[PDB]
């Protein structure tokens, strides 16, 4: 098979993280990857802009920079893959990681092209490929989606938006650009304070134009093939609809984590993984977890800008066990 | 059923040339399209540049203004848009059709969501839908794709482009931009003339520097799962290979055009179907083509810049059988 | 000399918009412009974005079409010169009116190339060519600019931006991202309810990041070559200083606005020209104003986008005299 | 009165390559830059794009990545803004040296602001501050530059190019997109081969489709206040004329490198000053240069890609020589 001394699951900007710290370490790692490096911001939407400057989003002392005030999309990647190329990583592309095991001191790895045997383990396949369930009747049509990329085949069509936060003040943005009648439907009484404050203006100057219906306190109740359903206040509303956008988060691969051994705890931010605050160890001996794992649900606790710090608080960590 | 005068099969520009100028010469309209408008220009490659410039591109009097020479894919997009917009066209998006017949003085239309009654049919639908076929062992593995889309995730993989023409260098360069390495067999002795003497310059540059494997002569014989083996002059090489990208281009439905009974016709010019070249009609009396289809197998005799002229002869033909 | 029915000097948005509904009466009409057209768009900073979407800046049946939400300041350009092509617009480029008397019922203009002689006149001048004085000690030095173009050659320099208005906003940002030491002083005691929602956001977190100095309360009392001394609530506090950006606002050259015979008015809101507010015709007969111009007694600002309506009213009345 | 081990004259890229280089090898330097860092990029026409790619522009371990295959202007001043934080150079902006003297182990340099010595001294000023001479009657008057910046001021004016390399021809596009009637006069035979091949074509697509004229052989003889006249093989011709381009190439700064007691010398492919190739060292101990002023004699060209490399061969001599 293949034995490496250090393997780490994910090649998104704190998996990247991770490597670089531990390569500066002396530690040799490999990269396994779904896809291929930082696929989650290759899914972002077409146009996303980031919301953090760029310098906030570097990694491993390769400079961030670019002319406007936020990057966009392409631009990181663009980036994220001169780092790669500047640190010389080891990785292993379009392979997923299906199982873990620990045995005498040393961890089983089984992916869908491999096995590989090592001794510390890394887990940063953060949220990205698990979308919250929508539960409700026809939550699983085919013209429901939970990932926005354009907007521009929705030209013309009636459009729905499940959801209150960057996501769907994005997509409903796009959409509107692109000709869609978009109705939002959140479930708050007001809008999130997580949307960030440079962009509500930029929505709400559109809903008072009567060019986009934003509905607060509404519940989808129900969607059919051409019809969507909602309540607000307890009053039933029906709406024609072609396309709905069930913008309503991620979480963890929790299967995954338990099936190596690793507890999930319920604490302050929620259920999240079993870590060592200062290290970033899990219940499992030698294995580390870093990324928006770390954070669980609540995507808006760790993002890039603190989550690229894991990977250096692992390297000590892992360097520490070389007595 | 449905009732209407004129059906054009296709939203792309071409099509909608020809419902502009149908609606100038008052006959009521429907497009009747399997994706949105300009779909085709919506599945171009991510970051692709149009060969036109934009005057050329513009259709019924909307003009096309950009600041850059050439424009971008979705300016194209917004601006074909706006055309929609502006002339108040009929567009039934997301309905393909499956069957046409002719009974009595008028076509029966069998979509994907109704049927249609109409006097005139005009079938627009170009032809990116179907590409050329590879035709070597291994052209049905996953890891072959007749369409380029975006290059990063190739970022650092070993990749084979077949082909030669715009849609193999565009591809080349940005899979090359991306970090790919890069490898084109072409099946010619030398570069192909019809790729845009702007663009060749960057491409043979980039061979001259050893960062492109450029091919001449060769023919692709076998694709694995992880080789591709080709000849040159007789000579076989075996390189590994991640990833094939078969550019060889695209051709008509011919299989719809002849379910509707419309002859094919070999010509010295490419094999196209059955039109009187002074109207656009068929062999079926009242069926007319317009766009790229009427070009059959060579791509470089129509594109949007004539193909877009084909909407104002048929709609005096149509005029001229009057309603 | 020359001999036209209308004469109108200025060639912005608003000085063009006027010619084409004009025009559209079946009125001839020449443009005298002191630059070329738009020079107020032409010297916005470089990087401008527009506050408005690009549908409220189009004027006579020219769609202003981009894929972007706010147009940019070349894209206007491309827009504005496309709107004269089509048109047809009469336009005398890099010429000045300098001289305008009434004689009988024809104007005799006087400029730097010729001799005219109308029956209307539009004086559409707008306010960004004449900057307010600063008025204090320095405000002649070299060091002191009114203007604000790229931000690249402050790098490492100490400036200073007087004024808290949309331009001393967008200014300090710009500096700051090329690396200058920003310190804003502003006279007023919060920030200018102008100052657009979602531009606002972006300055605050840099000065609470200390990475521009903003100072309220503050008057600059004296400007020398190395230095500028400014006092907040009367205490006074000397830095070093490389360069200044009064961005204290414009106005219109009332001087020249009398120099014909119209009254201005200063009256609680504000100050502007006699108009019949119905015609937009002044005290002198057959004199109109159009553009930003017209700003002053309406408790309200006047922006391209209602500003170019003022064309329309003006062709009517023009109308209704007939001649 | 001020006292530094090593002064560079010229910030632009090769200055900075040259400062980084002495600093790695622990040479206290200074750069004194007349303008800003990098102001002959700074001075570019504003749109203008590159034509390296952008790894070839780096300069001391700072990479320069863009996610287009050419930067634009404004990306080369943000990339160049952030070499000179990265390294902490010493910049003196604004401060032209006007005057250099050898006394003793010493230089004596007069700038428009202090007085410095050093024993060593570097001269990266460049080439394109000085315009080469026109020398023509009318080659003063204010409607003739030899600098490029936008084309939208010059929309509908009779413009004449002069020249026929890079400046020429991108200007001329730049003018023709812009409205202008371009006339482009170049006194050769045939393009000059120095016009990049990516370039000409869209160049001669628009000569040929008559919408810029291109007239080769000819010879300006007069500028008037509004025609020129040109000689074409001794034909003369007169053209209206309202501004005219001389885009007719620049030259290093021959009389300041003489002052300081360099020796020029020409030869085929132009006068160059005379130095070491194995050093960069002139005639004079102690003094430097590095950039395309090094260019000349040599029958090679410098650019920013091999220009940059002078620091380092420099960095070697200078620390030979000890302490
Ligand atoms: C539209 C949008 C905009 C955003 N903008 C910002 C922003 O401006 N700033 C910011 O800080 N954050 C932003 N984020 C959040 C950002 O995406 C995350 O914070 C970041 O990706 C978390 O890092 P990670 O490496 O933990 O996540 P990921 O990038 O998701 O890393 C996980 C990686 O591991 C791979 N993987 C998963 N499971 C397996 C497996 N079993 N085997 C192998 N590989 C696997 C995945 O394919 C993926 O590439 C944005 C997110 C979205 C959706
Ligand atoms: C990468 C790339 C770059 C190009 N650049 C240029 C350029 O710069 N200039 C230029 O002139 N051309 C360019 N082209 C070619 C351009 O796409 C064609 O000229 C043009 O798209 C043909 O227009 P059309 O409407 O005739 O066919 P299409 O554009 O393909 O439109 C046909 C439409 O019919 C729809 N359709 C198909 N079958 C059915 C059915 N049964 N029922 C309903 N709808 C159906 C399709 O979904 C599609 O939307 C480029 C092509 C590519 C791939
Ligand atoms: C940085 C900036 C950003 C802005 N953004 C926006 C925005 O997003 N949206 C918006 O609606 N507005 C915006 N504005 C305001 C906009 O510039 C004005 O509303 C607009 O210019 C009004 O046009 P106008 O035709 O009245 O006059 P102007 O545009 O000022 O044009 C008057 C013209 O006449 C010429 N002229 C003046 N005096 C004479 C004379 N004596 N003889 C001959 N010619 C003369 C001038 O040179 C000029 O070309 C912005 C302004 C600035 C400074
Ligand atoms: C339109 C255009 C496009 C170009 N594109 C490219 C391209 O794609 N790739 C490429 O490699 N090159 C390109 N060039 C050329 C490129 O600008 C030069 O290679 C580059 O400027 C060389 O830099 P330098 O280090 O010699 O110093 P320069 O860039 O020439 O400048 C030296 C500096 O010295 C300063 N200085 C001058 N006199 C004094 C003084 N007395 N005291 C103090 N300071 C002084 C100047 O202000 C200047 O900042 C282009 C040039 C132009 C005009
Ligand atoms: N720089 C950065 O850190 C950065 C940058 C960009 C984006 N982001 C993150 O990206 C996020 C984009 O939003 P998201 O896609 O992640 O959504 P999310 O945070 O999961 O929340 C989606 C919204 O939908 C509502 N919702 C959730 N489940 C629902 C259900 N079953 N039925 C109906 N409504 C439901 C939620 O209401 P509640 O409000 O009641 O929970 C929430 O407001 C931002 O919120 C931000 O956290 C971060
Ligand atoms: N510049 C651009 O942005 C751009 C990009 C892509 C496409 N386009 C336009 O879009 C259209 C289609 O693009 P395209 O370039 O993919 O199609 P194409 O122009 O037909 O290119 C096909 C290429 O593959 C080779 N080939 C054809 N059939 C083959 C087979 N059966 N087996 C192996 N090799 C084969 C051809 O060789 P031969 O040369 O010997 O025929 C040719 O080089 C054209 O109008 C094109 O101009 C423009």
């Amino acid at each position: 098979m293949q034995k490496v001394e250090s393997i780490i699951i994910g090649g998104g900007p704190c998996g990247l993280s991770a490597a670089i710290e531990q390569k500066r370490k002396g530690i040799d790692t490999l990269i396994i990857e779904k896809g291929n490096v930082v696929e989650s911001i290759y899914n972002y939407p077409t146009h996303q802009t980031f919301f953090s400057s760029s310098d906030k989003l570097s990694i491993g002392d390769v400079p961030f920079i670019v002319e406007e005030s936020k990057p966009r999309r392409n631009q990181a990647l663009v980036y994220y893959r001169e780092v790669v190329k500047h640190h010389q990583l080891k990785v292993n592309a379009f392979e997923e990681v299906l199982t873990v095991k620990k045995m005498n001191n040393k961890f089983t790895i089984t992916t869908t092209k491999d096995v590989y045997e090592c001794r510390f383990l890394t887990i940063a396949t953060g949220y990205y490929g698990q979308h919250n369930t929508l539960e409700v009747e026809g939550a699983d049509l085919p013209k429901v989606f939970h990932y926005f990329k354009e907007a521009h085949p929705y030209f013309d069509q009636d459009v729905v938006i499940i959801g209150g936060k960057n996501s769907a003040i994005d997509a409903a943005l796009e959409l509107e650009k692109a000709g869609a009648n978009v109705t939002v439907l959140y479930r708050g009484g007001d809008y999130s304070p997580s949307i960030k404050p440079w962009i509500l203006p930029n929505f709400t100057a559109l809903v008072n134009h009567e060019k986009i219906d934003m509905e607060f306190n509404a519940n989808v109740t129900q969607i059919t093939e051409d019809t969507v359903t909602y309540e607000v206040n307890g009053e039933s509303k029906t709406i024609h609809n072609d396309y709905v956008f069930a913008m309503i988060g991620y979480h963890p691969d929790y299967e995954f984590l338990k099936s190596v051994g690793i507890q999930i705890n319920t604490n302050e931010f929620g259920t999240a993984p079993m870590y060592n605050k200062e290290t970033y160890e899990t219940n499992i001996e030698n294995c580390y977890i870093a990324g928006v794992i770390a954070a669980g649900n609540d995507a808006n606790t760790i993002f890039i800008e603190n989550g690229k710090f894991h990977g250096g608080i692992i390297a000590q960590s892992m360097l520490a066990k070389k007595q």
